[PDB]
Formats: C-alpha cells, sequence, structure tokens
C-alpha cells in the first residue's frame, strides 16, 4: 500500500518525470519494480525474449554484440524498449558498468509511460540522442554547386510523419506503434538532408515496404519552397536507392496529384509510365552501379544504412 507511494515519489524525482505530480505516477509505480545491479552484471542478455525495459536512474551501462567470427563489439536512460514492443529477441548483451539504479517494467508499464502527459515526446527525444551517435551528417554537394548535409531522419523529425507493417505487434495502442514508428529503418526508411551539419531539414525522401521485408516499397519526397530545383530531389533518390538496394527492395511506386510536377519529374527520370487515378507509376530499383556518386560517396551512404538499422535492431 504506503509502498507504492514511496515509489510514486522516488519516480516524481527523476528529471525525466520532472514537472509530473507524485499522484500521477501511482499506477506506474505499481507496475515498475526496483533494479539495483552490481558492476559486471548483466542486465539484459543476447538471444534472450525481450520480458522487460529498463529506466536507469544511475550508472553506466556497456552493450556489446557477440558473434561467431571473433570478440564482442563493444560500444557503451531507456534500456531494451524496443526489442519489448516488437517481442524481437535480444540482440545485444547490456551489462552494468558501475552500481546501476533504477526500475524494471514490462511492456504495459512502457505503454503507460506512453500515455502520461509530455512523456511521448520525452521518450522520442530519448530515441533521438541514441541515434544521433550513430549519425555522422554526410556534406554532399548538389547539381548548383550548394554543399547540403544528407542522413537518415532522426525519432522526432517532423519529416518522419507520412497498419500494414505493424500488424506483427499482439494487441497493440496506437502509442506503442507511433513510438516504434518512430525508430523504424528497415521497412519505412527516410533520408533528410539539412542547411549545415546541425541544421534545419530542408528536403526529404523515403521508401515504405508494402508490408514487413515486401520487395516493393512505396516512394514520396518532399523540398522546402526555398529549395526547388537544384537536383536535391535526384539526389536524395540516388541515396534512397542505394539505401533500397542495401535492404532488399527492388521496386518502387508512386501515387501523386497531377498538378504536382516537381515530383512526377523526379519519378519521369526512372521510366515512369503514368497511370490516372490523381496519377500512379512503378518501376525497378536500379543497380548501385549506376548511381551517379562517388565510389566513396556511396560507401558512406550504405555505411550510414547499416549504422542506423543496426542501432534500432533491425
Ligand atoms: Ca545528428
Ligand atoms: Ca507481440
Amino acid at each position: 500500500a504506503e509502498l507504492t507511494e514511496v515509489r510514486a515519489a522516488d519516480l516524481a524525482a527523476l528529471e525525466f518525470f520532472t514537472g509530473c505530480r507524485p499522484s500521477a505516477l501511482e499506477p506506474l509505480a505499481t507496475q515498475l519494480r526496483p533494479l539495483k545491479a552490481e558492476p559486471g552484471q548483466v542486465l539484459i542478455r543476447q538471444g534472450d525474449p525481450a520480458l522487460t525495459f529498463m529506466l536507469i536512474e544511475s550508472g553506466r551501462v556497456q552493450v556489446s554484440h557477440a558473434v561467431a567470427d571473433g570478440p564482442p563489439i563493444v560500444l557503451d536512460l531507456i534500456i531494451g524498449e524496443i526489442a519489448l514492443l516488437r517481442d524481437a529477441p535480444r540482440t545485444a548483451t547490456v551489462v552494468a558498468a558501475e552500481p546501476v539504479i533504477g526500475w524494471v517494467g514490462d511492456r504495459d508499464a512502457f505503454d503507460t509511460i506512453l500515455h502520461l502527459p509530455g512523456m511521448f515526446d520525452r521518450l522520442v527525444r530519448i530515441a533521438r540522442q541514441r541515434l544521433a551517435a550513430f549519425i555522422t551528417p554526410i556534406p554532399v554537394q548538389v547539381r548548383t554547386g550548394e554543399w547540403f548535409y544528407l542522413r537518415p531522419v532522426l525519432p522526432g523529425d517532423v519529416e518522419r510523419t507520412l497498419y500494414r507493417r505493424f500488424q506483427s505487434v499482439r494487441k497493440p495502442t496506437r502509442a506503442l506503434l507511433e513510438y516504434l514508428f518512430e525508430v523504424d529503418y528497415a521497412d519505412h526508411f527516410v533520408w533528410v538532408m539539412t542547411e549545415g551539419a546541425l541544421g534545419p531539414v530542408i528536403a526529404d525522401a523515403r521508401f515504405v515496404r508494402e508490408g514487413h521485408n515486401a520487395t516493393m516499397a512505396a516512394v514520396a519526397f518532399t523540398v522546402g519552397d526555398d529549395y526547388q530545383g537544384r537536383g536535391i530531389g535526384s539526389f536524395l533518390m540516388g541515396a534512397l536507392i542505394v539505401s533500397a538496394n542495401y535492404v532488399g527492395v527492388q521496386r518502387f511506386n508512386a501515387r501523386v496529384l497531377t498538378d504536382n510536377m516537381a515530383m512526377r519529374k523526379i519519378m519521369d527520370r526512372l521510366g515512369a509510365v503514368w497511370v490516372r487515378e490523381v496519377v500512379m507509376t512503378e518501376v525497378d530499383v536500379p543497380p548501385v552501379d549506376t548511381v551517379p556518386f562517388e565510389p566513396e560517396l556511396i560507401d558512406q551512404i550504405r555505411d550510414a544504412t547499416r549504422k542506423v538499422i543496426r542501432a534500432v535492431s533491425q
């Protein structure tokens, strides 16, 4: 009875929960368990089913990946939630590098957090800060001569937004799925182009698989009103082609309003025979041999592609 209330108060003292009233945390406190881990203790084990996530109050952890052809790949607030939510087995071991204090919850407790005021966006900022370490923006020069920066979308980028793959989560809520959507790279890959390495997004492009691992994918493109006709579209399409090739996608398709000529031109470059409703097309995914980028720039795009996909456990 009372110990749930000490728990709520303890939760409310996390900066993660700043601004929450303790009384609001009591049902969550019911569903969480305290974690006290010793240095060296395994928190999450590669090859386990994912049964919980952890919310860390203090102490560093270290992630490693064990393989069959050499030593474990090491690296270094929320842990284990993505495989929890996908119901995918753990692809990595997480060990305590210090004493680790925090709390353990199951998928329902994670859903409880997602539905608390302000907490969806905080959780997403946390996924975002974590993915940022796996992303190094690539300066790229478009046909105009201007320099811009290319990078995968990050969780939280507005350009992320825009029921067919997620039919593999049991008894989901919208929040669970929207959260998974923010950390999806394999079935939904989005390249983004920004002004400066840490500046605003000025265009994006995406393929969305038809369903989980489908060979066909729907593509879309967008270019800020100040950046029309600079070759930004055809460039992103280049990266988009490098990424599709890498993950298995062999065909693209596109549905467009007829007056949206700029999109249409992007597709026309690919052998688009448009068929009315307002218009649509379907085309093959040209070989990586074929993208008008130096072999060096190809490698970096594939490298960025692999990096984020692995960081998100696909
Ligand atoms: Ca970044
Ligand atoms: Ca499930």
